[PDB]
DNA sequence: CGCTACATGTCGTCC
DNA sequence: GGACGACTTGTAGCG
């Protein structure tokens, strides 16, 4: 029980309970391969008929059921649920949460494998090419937006909404930027347009919105043009 | 290669290679508990240092690296990626994707366990309490909105944007509905306000927007009132 | 906790 | 294929 991994194929009920319960109390990762039915009631409600899936219960409460396809678990519960194995006509893995109140029930018809992974990880993801990274590049070197641009505020509350960057231009105007790290879609324009209508109300018609992004969709460009907003092409930088 | 599950703890290199290549070829699920490093370059860029993780490869090319916390894999590749094992100074799992170009590299420093799960699942999820379900309700029972409300279109392309439900009211006004399955946000009122604007362009002052959802955030309420749009509290049905 | 907006979002789905 | 919007979205950042 200090070995990183413990594994049992075609486990007996005793062995199942032993590992399942040990991992939950040991703050370790539980992985299971089983034919199962799944029952979810919570924010929404779902039923999943009998079939083979991979099941993961992380020490933080995260509960995953993965089918042989997609990138998303077919069913899940997010970090913070309380999980318990429950012996019934079949074993039943049960995830409970109270805000919001949600129940996830996994019923194990046949467990092919149960396993305990006592995983030691002190390390964190270091990612670049984000919106945050664009915002940094614009404050270090405002030249990328345009000559004379002076950035002032990052993630600024206005009365309704939060603007990514608020600044001033060489004509002394108020400028709003909305940044997108990938091709900007319609809703980016709605955001930007919303912010700009709001500030025009205090500061006048001279306020400029600019959408900053590596490209636009057609609809983006269309609404951006209909509304008299602007576009500066900027790629998110990779450190 | 017949049994539903194969497990080899502390595999050797030939064992590792043998199992991984069987997995991929057989359209089984590959599961590896391992100490690894992860290198990602693609839409964005990252480096994950040495640590214990659960790696999954699904037969449709989904590639997941899970740490012992949260619901999201720390690194991942969506379906369609092409996976393979390469023998470098360490064995290295490699995920390539074209359109967009992405590389995901998982360097296996030490593999505690490796497993192949030849998994059979023919059943899909059946979910209720969605936005679709709300819309079906409104079409079966429009009086849930208001008496003398006639629905016409669902998920209808307006000039710019797609409206959720479009119809008329008893007084000859045009009615846009924006539906939400949970408490509505600023995002929701911006959507509504956009649609209502684009439709006033044509049919004039005869357009009403109605935001339909179980509740509203403060800001969404604030903004709703300001631009003079309306609200019907409605919960999605669970059937 | 509630609000706001990003994400390597992923995923269905209308033209 | 490109555009567009939902999702049990999850997740961080702030107040
Ligand atoms: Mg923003
Ligand atoms: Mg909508």
């Amino acid at each position: 029980s200090k070995d990183k991994v413990t594994v049992i194929t075609s486990p007996s009920t005793e062995e199942l309970v032993s590992l399942v319960n040990s991992a939950l109390l040991e703050e370790a990762m539980l992985t299971i391969f089983a034919r199962c039915k799944v029952h979810y009631d919570g924010r929404a409600k779902s039923e999943l008929g009998s079939g083979d899936r991979v099941i993961i219960v992380k020490p933080d409460g995260s509960f995953l059921i993965h089918q042989s396809k997609k990138r998303e678990p077919v069913n899940w519960q997010p970090p913070g649920s309380r999980v318990r194995l429950e012996l019934r006509e079949n074993p039943v893995l049960v995830s409970i949460r109270r805000k919001p109140r949600e129940t996830l029930e996994v019923e194990l018809e046949e467990v092919y494998m149960v396993s305990v992974f006592r995983a030691e990880d002190y390390e964190e993801l270091a990612l670049t090419g984000s919106e945050a990274e664009m915002a940094e590049l614009i404050f270090e070197n405002p030249e990328v937006i345009e000559p004379g641009f002076k950035p002032l505020f990052r993630e600024k509350a206005i009365g309704t909404g939060i603007v990514a960057v608020l600044g001033r231009d060489s004509d002394g105007n108020i400028v709003v930027l909305e940044l997108k790290r990938r091709r900007a879609e319609l809703h980016a324009v709605r955001q930007l347009k919303s912010y700009v209508e709001i500030l025009r109300e205090e500061y006048g018609d001279k306020v400029r919105g600019i959408l900053v992004a590596p490209s636009l969709t057609s609809g983006a460009k269309r609404l951006l043009e209909k509304e008299g907003l602007e576009f500066r092409k900027l790629e998110p930088p990779k450190r």
